[PDB]
């Protein structure tokens, strides 16, 4: 096995292994497994990403630092490399021949082990092993995940029983923090840095929270790695070696495809004045604003609670006042994605199972949810529903369920997390009026289970100017980044306040009217080249025409 | 020896490379996965020829200027030219032996980072860069594609757990005229001529129109070289130093085999009159030709969301008359393509995957779903998706997602560029409300209205992004009477080609017309009308006899309202 493997006993005794620390369980299980007579090959457990390499390494190193049982000592751990064993054979012969080869050098040595990474593309081969690893002479320490584990073993039984599984689970919060204690000596004396305690809890914390594509201690070494490399990056600058948590807060935003510094402190900076950069953009409803900006300060502060959603807001009242409106610019402020989708086409009895997903065995089951599907794919965005009030009450079991725990169960067996999102329904069946009509049409399970109703009044006629006046400043900056100015009338304001606004459709007519009598006529003398670079734009009303005019 | 690692540090001090334009971003990435002390080996992904070879050198350029960090200030980079040692051997023992002495050669050469062109190719002598990753103290930067990094990388963990891919994005326009003009002067100096800034803009934005094979910097700059050569080489006597913006349309001309009048010479004179040139060939509907080009006009005035489709229109009305020619009179007037599929293929959602691409319901998900790639390959064409409404509500919900971002990731990590295509819907829900019979003793009882319908079957959110809505109504009988005479001239072609003249009456014609036509299925009938009441007897005659080679026939009507036939 010159060139097949590596003597791992060789390489734990020259450097590159780093120290296993709080696994002393599951080390003691595979000696305890090694110590057998027959059937001794361990089978580590676990997922991508939770050190199951690390512990053939720290066995390594441990049998090299002789911290083991005198039963133990003098073996030789080989990792074998797969691709100068399988690859390149092309023969009916050749693989076989190999793995004889293989075998024979591992007979010379009969306290010697074998270490395969990732044993399940060798064995779909495996036919050749069963007899030599069944009670013969050769030990194997096998690393395979639960996927993997539950799908090519557990069907040959003679492999299953031939192996020992230990469960390789993921290391907790703390355990996190220590093993990356003990990892950082190494780190520092390459990036010649210096990682404070609380950053070292930051990055934990925020790799837990944000990082859901990789397991926990591999992605905290790897956020720590990328904070240090960033700050030896920063010399740049000749800043300090010292790497605080505001880099860590960075790197995460970086890796998670999040917004730059929008996860702790700058949300400070956001927090400070949402209501008020809330109020710039939506008008009327204000106290609304007010009330859901103190129910998400609530929820930010830490005070909320784990094993619920973030908020779950009920936005009751006529349409066209902007509740929507509320909820974009919320998603957009705090950086978090925006999930929308309508209770309409819901209301049937057989459409609830497009959300979680069909039962296995029937239509549909592969697509999946929809629901679950999106919140996995995007934990932290805002839940959008409207017209909560049409849904079928399947789904508000569905959102009963929710709302209590906080989480959903995929049709594949996964675990939607909704402690991180901000669910958010609106109804158009809007004062005490409006409470007694939401307490009939809505079970009292739901709305004891609501965060906080938020009711959205009317929308008044210095409000409809004021959404008027927005729809033309947008179109004038609009026209601008084109180059040509624009004048609008206040009694062609007025008129276009009055006919795009319903009391029983809001403002949902103004973008039609906006585009309908603007756009077009100015569409046709821009594009056509009436008007040009440098042209302004007029609005006049006349009574006797009802109609917009213009120029040059 | 220096004949298998080649020091671009030195080509960099030499003026053999000049500064990278641009990019910088991905240089500081690429710098801070070369400091980590594991996962140190930085990856390329990305389409091919887009300077991902121009960004190591552009880094390894910067290194020499020490535009990096003191740890690598120093550190000296190589690239691997695999051809050198690989060739001449022919020999595996002499393969691997080479493989070794090479292998010891760089570790020699520590502290030095190897540069891999298309790594994907390398590793799929994979036993060659194994010993690079069990050592582990080499950074290596690679080069690779998407469908490469799906291939290899995605399901190897001995590889994820070595490399960070780096998305390199194709520039834009102006980045792309900042490329150009930093290229240029070498190849004013090789092809002896001179363009403008001007000149390359239009070349550029000549070119975004022109590229179906290969994205933005790895075209214009062929493009470029094409005009310098020709420039140089069409005339022999004169050399025309200037490269104007005509010249760039020439050589598109000369390359891509389009009309430079039909494409480059016309920027806005066809759509300036596109109206009437789509009613010059559809008879008809001239007011739904009048809504689609307002409607058009209205998005390429820019005015509105630049994200957002071109266009979002559902044709409602009977078929047969004339919707899909409309379209495929839109798409030969604007030059574009037609990317056209027949949704009533996809009513179930295996499909719909298909459609865009996803990992289960077909083999082959490599090369990505039908519309993702197609429209990849046409970002300027027009979509077209008949009989919408039997389609599965995933295609719906996929459709919303376009109209609300005019743009659709794929699962290979591409995206789709819809804000320059507009997409176009055919529908005929609701018509057969129309021709339903009342219980009246009139019956007439309407002149339905089909709004009720399509609101009925396209869900609100839907049709609440629609850009327009467009009604086709029913053929005129002088429409009818101009298609069943193209009909007639076509029959006329294929008997004069066989060597028989024909001749119809008017009232002949009249009849045909008014048969054939059907307020559900417009005038698609009328082919098979035509055909059974014409073709079978003068096919009769044709064997039988009574004209064989030559003749004439007329035809004409009885008092009966039959078809009468006149033979030699
Ligand atoms: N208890 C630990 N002590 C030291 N390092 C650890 C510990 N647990 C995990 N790591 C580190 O986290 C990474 C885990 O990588 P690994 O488990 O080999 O990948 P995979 O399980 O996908 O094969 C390694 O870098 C490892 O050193
Ligand atoms: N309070 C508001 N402030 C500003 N604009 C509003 C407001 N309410 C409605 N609009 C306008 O109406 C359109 C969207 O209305 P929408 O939020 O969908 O109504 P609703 O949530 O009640 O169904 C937008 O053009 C929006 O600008
Ligand atoms: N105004 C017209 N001008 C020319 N041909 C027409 C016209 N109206 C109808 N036709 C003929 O009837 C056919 C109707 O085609 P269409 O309604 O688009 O169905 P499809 O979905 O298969 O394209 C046309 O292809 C054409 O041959």
């Amino acid at each position: 096995m010159e060139n097949f493997t590596t003597n791992l006993n060789q390489l734990a005794r020259v450097g590159g292994i780093d120290p296993l620390i709080g696994r002393e369980k599951e080390l003691e299980r595979a000696i305890q497994v090694l110590c057998r007579r027959r059937k001794n090959n361990p089978l580590l457990v676990g997922e991508s990403g939770v050190g199951k390499t690390a512990i053939a390494e720290g066995l390594a190193w441990r049998i090299v630092q002789g911290d083991v049982p005198e039963v133990m000592a003098d073996c030789t751990i080989y990792s074998l490399d797969i691709g100068s064993l399988l690859a390149g054979t092309k023969y009916r012969g050749d693989f076989e021949k190999r793995f004889k080869a293989l075998l024979k050098q591992l007979e010379q040595d009969t306290n010697s082990i074998l270490f395969i990474d990732e044993i399940h593309t060798i064995i779909g081969a495996a036919n050749l092993i069963k007899p030599l690893l069944s009670s013969g002479k050769i030990r194997v320490i096998g690393s395979t995940t639960y996927q993997e584990f539950s799908n090519i073993f557990e069907k040959d039984r003679a492999l299953a029983r031939r192996f020992q599984k230990i469960d390789i689970t993921e290391p907790s919060i703390e355990e996190t923090v220590q093993i990356i204690n003990g990892l950082k000596p190494k780190y520092e004396a390459h990036h010649d840095v210096r990682y404070t305690a609380k950053a070292v809890r930051a990055a934990v914390e925020l790799a837990v929270k944000y990082i859901n594509d990789r397991h926990l201690p591999d992605k905290a070494i790897d956020v720590i790695d990328e904070a240090g490399a960033r700050a030896r990056l920063m010399p740049v600058s000749k800043r300090k070696k010292t790497v605080n948590v505001a880099d860590i807060e960075s790197v995460v935003a970086r890796i998670a495809r999040i917004p730059e510094k929008s996860v702790s402190q700058s949300d400070r900076d956001t927090l400070k004045n949402l209501g008020d950069r809330l109020k710039m953009l939506v008008f009327g409803q204000d106290k609304a604003i007010e009330a859901l900006t103190e129910a998400i300060k609530m929820a930010r502060a830490g005070l909320g609670h784990e094993h619920k959603p973030v908020g779950s807001f009920l936005f009751a009242g006529p349409t066209g006042v902007g509740k929507t409106e509320v909820t974009v610019q919320l998603s957009k402020a705090l950086g978090i994605e925006l999930l929308r989708f309508d209770m309409s086409e819901y209301m049937e009895r057989h459409t609830v199972s497009r959300l979680i997903g069909a039962p296995p065995g029937y239509v549909g089951f592969d697509q999946g949810g929809l629901l679950t599907d999106a919140v996995i794919k995007h934990p932290h965005a805002v839940l959008l529903l409207d017209e909560i009030e049409k849904a079928h009450p399947d789904v508000f079991n569905i959102l009963l369920q929710v709302m209590d725990n906080g989480t959903l169960t995929d049709n594949n067996g996964r675990k939607a997390d909704f402690r991180n999102v901000v669910l958010v329904m609106t109804t158009n069946a809007g004062s005490t009026d409006a409470m007694e009509e939401i307490k009939k049409i809505f079970t009292p399970e739901f709305r004891n289970r609501l965060d906080n109703i938020i009711w959205f009044d009317h929308l008044s006629t210095d409000v409809i100017h004021q959404v008027v006046d927005k729809f033309i400043v947008e179109l004038q900056v609009q026209l601008d980044q084109k180059g040509v100015s624009l004048e609008v009338s206040q009694e062609a304001r007025n008129w276009l306040a009055e006919k795009g606004y319903d009391r029983a459709m809001g403002a949902r007519p103004m973008a039609r009217v906006i585009q309908d009598n603007l756009k077009k006529p100015l569409a046709n003398e821009l594009l056509f080249g009436s008007l040009v670079d440098g042209g302004q734009v007029t609005v006049a009303l006349d009574k006797e025409k009802n109609e917009l005019t213009y120029g040059f």
